[PDB]
Formats: structure tokens, sequence, C-alpha cells
């Protein structure tokens, strides 16, 4: 019940006692460990309400009083007449926040207060939806020195009206299968492009390109709209000692954003919630450039290097993974775009994690995902025991739209 | 009940099946993982079970189930549990065991190997010299002279728990490490507990930075005793560059022969409490972990100096620059020195194809994801694409409390 972790670098040894609170399940059983998988009414509905408003008036210290009982009371009268009920602004903020302070997942949550949120819950057209996002592109992405944002469409009613941006990032590249079989641009959006097709893009076929927007309204057929190219802070990717790295072709988009998510407050489901903050290096030079199954690049900067490709004791692909992800960080410091490398970015998560147990006591934490997918033993978290649970408010996966739409 | 894992890079769907024959807990419920926590006198009751268990899976193995053979067996160690409260594994059980233990091992990523593996038996060992001069001869036939054969000695299993053999070394080749009053570390940080005891027990430190340490054995429950591997059968490797020659003179070594001797081996309810294993090394564990950890040898620093990396600022990457030349090091002089060491890509891509052929034959291939995935590079390998099942299967290996923690001295 009162459960320790070590980090078997420092020996600095934490209790956490917040997971006691662990509202969701793991996947986990004591017979089987799931820690690597991808994805494992009315009556519901007021106990949820319940369980956030107490942490609600918990946090701004006015637990039990009259104003607390009197919430509880009104949220209670409203669920039962009206089957659901209305966030406040500022509980509205604080759910947004502890989404993101409860994402396990995110190494960059020391972050996780200075959250910009941005209440579009009065939006009923895709058209407004299309408003809200650009201005959430344009605010976050700040001519380079970017700032953490999310934007909150209306919660699900009855399901049959949901909200959906249908992108998984509101900015990411194209993709298409050729005759000729292999792949140009991002092979991870081949299908999600054949939609903007379907329903109409007129896409110019090629290496990156900025996917259109696919918006879906009140339970609505999606539309399109792209985002004003200006508004796409784009970093073209070179290297500070190789100058032949430019002519590789390669940029990448400043604004991560992630949009497929669906953000769940005292009961609440808001499915289209896209959020952004910024990219850690690895996320581009590691995982987008050199997955097999992403843009692939190592074979060809391995050869531009002239490494010994014969065998794999070499080390080349390491060498290579090592360059581009040099690059990346290079460019985007050079084009004054905000990035952290993993070094900086994991040492914060240490430090937020020690606060955390400090003040909260306890940081749910995914050790699978927080470690950096290079160099994983020299960044402080590959030492650092981390218990894995699920607390709300969260972000959750949801089905890809084109499963659930009813056209 | 079926589980499917999927391999987010080829999309490759398995079955697993085999948890369903999972005993043992995991640390895990459903309100929590303990995915990333390091670590989690038997009587007549438990152990029948346990041996049935086990001779089972070893009579099914052999396609001998429900044999008269198979029956008598089980006949015959029950009569011995309720007579002499535990009993004794024949040779073939013995060696199917060791063999089970190492396959159902899931932070290992050598498991490719598992059948071929060479078990010796030193269950008629009663001494501290005894135990010595089985090691030495494990030393010697796993070293094969560099062309490295993995092989596991196997000393007598727990009575009463007052009568254990036990090796006190962590491994039984390591390095010295020796605390100095100014607050640094001489030679490896990771043993310098072990060291004073060693110290404290007799041994004479050369205090070098690459001192091998004496074996310190206990048998049968007895205080353990001193001795020293006989150097020439210590096989060892200098570390150069192949395109730095300065690199040569950090004065670098490693040893060759990775042989984990801390372990507890438990086979049908026995437990064997000293069970020295050894494999041969990938790249990684020497020159990222021993070389790299900041509590290990911790040379970053002066080989990055060393090529005049921009050491000003992390984001240089000045750290992954130097940890990828460092193991390519490693690696160079393993092979030109014709003595066994794999890289973590061919590692990883045979323990994917083993894993794939144990779901195929087996139903299922027990794995640690944490564990598996190599400490540079994990997503350019390809099982950090892979989603693993992870749960506990016996025959197993366990780990067991220091010896000095426990062990009640004679005098
Ligand atoms: C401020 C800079 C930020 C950094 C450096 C950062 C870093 C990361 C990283 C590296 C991941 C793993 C994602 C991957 O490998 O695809 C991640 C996941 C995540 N982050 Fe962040 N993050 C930041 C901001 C935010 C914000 C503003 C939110 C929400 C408001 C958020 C919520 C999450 C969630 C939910 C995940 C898991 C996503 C999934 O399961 O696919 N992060 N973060
Ligand atoms: C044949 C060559 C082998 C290779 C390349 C290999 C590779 C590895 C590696 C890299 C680890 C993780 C090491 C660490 O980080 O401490 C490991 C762990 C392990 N290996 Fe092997 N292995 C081999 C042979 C064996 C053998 C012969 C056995 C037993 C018969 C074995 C059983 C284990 C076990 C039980 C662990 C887990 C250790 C722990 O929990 O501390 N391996 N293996
Ligand atoms: F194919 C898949 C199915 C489900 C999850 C997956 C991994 C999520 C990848 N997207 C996470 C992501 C992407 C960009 N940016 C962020 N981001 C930005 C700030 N914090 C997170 N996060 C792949
Ligand atoms: F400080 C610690 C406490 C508990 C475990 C730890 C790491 C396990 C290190 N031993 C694993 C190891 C070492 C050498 N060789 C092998 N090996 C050989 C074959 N298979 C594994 N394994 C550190
Ligand atoms: C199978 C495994 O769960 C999967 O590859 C994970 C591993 N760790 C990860 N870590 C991060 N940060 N992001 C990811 O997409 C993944 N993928
Ligand atoms: C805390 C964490 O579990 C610990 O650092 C683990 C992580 N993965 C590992 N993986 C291997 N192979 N060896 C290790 O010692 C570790 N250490
Ligand atoms: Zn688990």
């Amino acid at each position: 019940r009162f459960l320790k972790v070590k980090n078997w670098e420092t020996d600095v040894v934490l209790t956490d006692t917040l997971h006691l609170k662990s509202t969701l399940e793991t996947g986990c059983t004591e017979h089987i460990c799931m820690g690597s998988i991808m994805l494992p009414t009315k009556d519901q509905l007021f106990p949820l309400a319940k369980e956030f408003l107490d942490q609600y008036y918990s946090s701004i210290k006015r637990f039990g009083s009259k104003a607390h009982m009197d919430r509880l009371e009104e949220v209670n009268k409203e669920i039962e007449s009206t089957s659901t009920y209305q966030l406040k602004d500022t509980e509205l903020i604080y759910g947004a926040k502890h989404a993101w302070r409860n994402a396990s997942r995110c190494v960059g949550r020391i972050q996780w207060s200075k959250l910009q949120v941005f209440d579009a819950r009065d939006c009923t057209t895709a058209h407004g939806m299309f408003n809200y996002i650009c201005n959430h592109v344009k605010y976050a992405t700040n001519k380079g020195n970017l700032r953490s944002a999310i934007t909150i469409f209306p919660q699900r009613t009855d399901g049959k009206h949901d909200f959906r941006v249908w992108n998984s990032q509101l900015i990411r590249y194209a993709g298409y299968k050729q005759p000729d079989g292999s792949t140009l641009g991002d092979p991870a959006n081949v299908q999600f492009t054949e939609i903007c097709i379907q329903q109409g893009w007129k896409a110019p076929r090629g290496r990156f390109d900025v996917l259109p927007l696919l918006l879906q309204a009140n339970g609505n057929d999606p539309e399109l709209f792209q985002i004003p190219p200006e508004l796409v802070l784009e970093v073209p990717i070179r290297h500070p000692k190789f100058d032949w790295f430019k002519d590789l072709g390669l940029k990448w988009y400043g604004l991560p954003a992630v949009s497929n998510m669906l953000l769940e407050i005292g009961g609440l489901e808001f499915s289209a919630c896209p959020f952004s903050g910024w990219y850690m290096g690895t996320e581009i030079g590691v995982r987008d450039y050199c997955d097999n199954s992403r843009y692939n690049i190592l074979e060809e900067v391995a050869k531009k290097m002239d490494l010994d490709m014969r065998k794999t004791s070499s080390l080349w692909k390491d060498q290579a993974l090592v360059e581009i992800n040099i690059a990346v960080l290079y460019s985007f410091q050079s084009d004054k775009v905000t990035i952290v490398d993993h070094h900086s970015a994991t040492e914060s998560f240490i430090k937020h994690m020690e606060n955390e147990y400090r003040c909260r006591g306890g940081c749910p934490a995914d050790w699978v995902w927080i470690v950096p997918p290079m160099s994983g033993s020299i960044t402080p978290v590959f030492h650092q025991e981390m218990l894995n649970y699920r607390l709300t408010p969260s972000f959750e996966y949801q089905p890809d739209p084109w499963n659930t739409h009813v056209w």
C-alpha cells in the first residue's frame, strides 16, 4: 500500500502513496505484466463528478466548505434533470492541467501547470473548429518561442453529436503509396491521406505536403480546410559539420500537436481536445526520420558519411543515428524554434518526479515511454524506477473516427 | 484465454497461450504496473505439487507422458518426499531443468541459445575447495580459448536452509572496487562492498583499476573461503579503437567471460542456491553499462575530451557521440582477439526470430521489454517495436539476498 521506488544510479528512494487513489485499470494482473502493450449513465456520472469536485475544492483549500457542498449540490441537481452537467471555467482549467499532470507517458510534465487552456465549448460548426484551431496554432507557435496549449471543444452528449478532429496531429506530412510499390512522404498517414482524397483534397503528391484538417462538428460529416501555410512554421534540416546534409532534402514542422485524444474530466468526455507543446529532439531525429516504417533515412545517410555498411558490428546505424539527431537539434536552435534534447528533458523530469513525490506523494510514470529511444542508459530516467497507474482527469485513446462515424 | 502481441514496425500479430501455465506472481495488479521495478525451508505440503508439475512437463517434453516410466517416477519421488522430505533429481531431469530455466528467463536476450547449454552437475560437491575446483573447470571449459561455450555448474540443493552452498561473488569474474579516503573510487564502484569483505576475509588487494577478485565460497552452510582463480584461466581483452590510436592509451580492458554467480535455480520445488552460469557478452553490457554508467567506470568525460567534442552544451550530443565510439571499440577489440561477443543489432534480431519460433512451437515466450531493449539505440533495434508479455514460468532463475546479509557466522 505504501510503495517505494529506487534510483539505481543515486540510491534516492521515494515513497509513492498517490497510487492509492488509482481510479482506472492498468492492463496488468499478478499473473501477467502488460507494461509494453501500446494500447490495452446517470448513476456512473455522479460519482465521477463528485470525485473530481472533491479534488478541485481540495486543491483550492476549500474542501468541505459551504461553497464546496453547494457546488456538489448543484451539479447533482443538474445531472438529475439534465443527465449531464457543465464545468465552471475554473474547473475546466484545473481539469485540463491535471489531465496533463497525470499523463504517465509524458516526459514534459515539469511544465504541467503553465498550460494555456482555450475554451471552445461554444463552437457549433466545423468552420468555427477551423477558426479555433488556427488561433491555437498561431498562439502556440508564437514565432518559434513555443507555448503549451489545449483547445477544448464541446463535451460528448449522447455520442451521436461528437466533436472530432480526424487528424492524429494538427500538423503532419501526407503519405502516398506508389504503383512503383514504395511510399512517398510519411507512411504513417497513408490511410488518412486517402480519406482526405476520397473526401476531396487536391493532394500535390510531394514528400512533405502538410495535410488538410478534417473536422467534425456535432456528429456531422467532417469537412476539409487547409491551415494557412503561413501559420505552419517549418525547419529545413542542416548539419553543423556535414555540408552535404542539406541536400538530403529534409524538413520538419515546429509544432507538435496531438489531436486524436479524448480528455476525461470528472465524468465528462471531450473527444476533440487538441493539445500541443514542443519537441524533444529524438521524437523527430530518432522516430520520424529513422523508424523503419517512417522516413527510414538511415541507409541513405550512412552512405553519405561513407561508413562501413558491410557488417552490423561497425555500428554504422548508431553513428548515423547520432548525426541525424545532432542535425535536428542544430537546425531548430539555429532557426530559433523551441526544441529540447533528451538529456536536458529527462533530467527535468527527474526534478519533476521528486517535486511530485514531495508535494503530491507520487507521480505516475511509464518507463517504457519515458526512456528516450536512443542512449537510454545515459539519461537518468533509465536508472529510475517508476510506478505506472491511471489517475483522473486523463487523456485517453479512442477509435479512429472512420471506423465509428455513421455517414 | 488467448493474448495477442503486435509488432508496430512489421505488423506481425502473435498469440500467447503459454501465459496460462504461469504460476508465480508479477508484482503488478489491475491498479499498478511494476514493470520497471528492479526486484519483486519449504514443507512436504507444498513440495509434491511442485514436483508433480515439473515431472509432467519433463515427461511431456520426452513424449512419455502417462508412461509406466512416468507413473513410477511420480510414485518414487512421492515416497521420497514424505520419507526424506525432499527428493533428488535424475541427471536428465537436472539437465532439462537447467535448460528450461534459461528458456524461461524473460530478461535474457540470449535465449535463442537455450538448448545448447552445457550443464555441470556438481551435486556431489561437499567443500569450498571442491567448489573452487568445479568453478575453475567451468571457467576453463566455457572460455574455450575465446571461442566461448554456454555452461552452468549446479551445486547441491538447499535442505534445511542451514546448509546452503553459495558463491558470494555476484559474477565469477569481476574487478575489485576500492573507495578512497578523498571520496573517489579506484576500479569498479559496483563491487566496493564485496571487495571490502574479501579484504576483511584475508585477500591482499593489489589496489589497481582492473584487479580480478578472489572467489569467495561457502559450502554446506560453512563460513566461506577465499581462492584466487588462476590468472592463466582468466581471459581478458585490451580495449582499442579501429581508427583512434589514443584509445588504447586510456588503459581499458575487460574480461571475456560473463558469469552470473548469485542467482537461485528453482526446479520442481528444489532450490539450488549456487548455480553459476555463463554465456558470452552482448557488446553493450560493457561499452554502455560497465564503462559509461555514472555509477561504474564512468569514462564518457575522458573519451569525449580526447575526441575534443563540444562538451559545453549537452545538445552537441557529445555524450551520445563518445558512447558510439566506445562501443565500436569494444566490438572491435573482442573480434580482433577472436573472443566471442555479439552486437546489439545482431542479438535483438536473433531474439525476435527466437521469439516468433517460441510462439509457433511453445505458444509463447515471456519477455521483459525493459530489460530486452538495449541501453543505446533502442528504437533502431527491432525489439523496441515489439510488444511483449512478461510473466513467470518455472523452472526459473530467481534473485536471492546477498549472503553477507543472511549468513550465520561460525567463527
Ligand atoms: C511541453 C513540452 C512537452 C514535451 C517535451 C512533451 C514530451 C512528450 C513525449 C516525448 C511523449 C511521448 C510521445 C511520443 O513518443 O509520441 C509525450 C507523450 C504525451 N504527452 Fe507530452 N510533452 C509536452 C507537452 C504536453 C502537453 C502540453 C500535453 C497535454 C496538455 C501533453 C500530454 C502528453 C500525452 C497524453 C502523451 C502520451 C500520448 C500518447 O499516449 O500517444 N504533453 N510527451
Ligand atoms: C549465450 C549468450 C548470452 C547472451 C548474449 C545473454 C544476454 C543477456 C543480457 C544482455 C542480459 C541482461 C544482462 C544485464 O543487463 O545484466 C541477460 C540476462 C540474463 N540472462 Fe543471459 N545471455 C546469454 C546466456 C545466458 C545463459 C547461459 C543463461 C543461463 C543459463 C542466461 C540467463 C540470463 C538471466 C537469468 C538473465 C537475467 C539476469 C538478471 O535478472 O539479473 N543467459 N542475458
Ligand atoms: F500508431 C499509434 C497508435 C497509438 C499511439 C501511437 C503513438 C503516439 C504518437 N503521437 C504521440 C505524440 C505525437 C506528437 N506530439 C506529441 N506530444 C506533443 C507533446 N506531448 C506529446 N505526442 C501510435
Ligand atoms: F545493482 C544491481 C542489482 C541487481 C541486478 C543488477 C543488474 C544485473 C547484472 N547482472 C546481469 C549479468 C551480468 C553479467 N552477465 C550476465 N549474463 C550472462 C548471461 N546472461 C546474463 N548477466 C544490478
Ligand atoms: C511495443 C512498445 O510498447 C512500443 O514500441 C513503444 C515503446 N516505447 C515508446 N516510447 C515512446 N516515447 N513512444 C513510443 O511510441 C514508444 N513505442
Ligand atoms: C529502474 C530500471 O528498471 C533499471 O534501470 C533497469 C532498466 N533496464 C535494464 N536492462 C538491463 N538489461 N539491465 C539493467 O540493469 C537494467 N536496469
Ligand atoms: Zn505491469
